[PDB]
């Protein structure tokens, strides 16, 4: 399960990529 996060991935997640939403960049984090 994955989410776009504004700063860091949660401890239980790994960084899989990035998101771009409304001009703002996110880290894409998956459990």
């Amino acid at each position: 399960v994955c989410s776009c996060r504004l700063v860091f991935c949660r401890r239980t997640e790994l960084r899989v990529g990035n998101c771009l939403i409304g001009g703002v960049s996110f880290t894409y984090c998956c459990t």
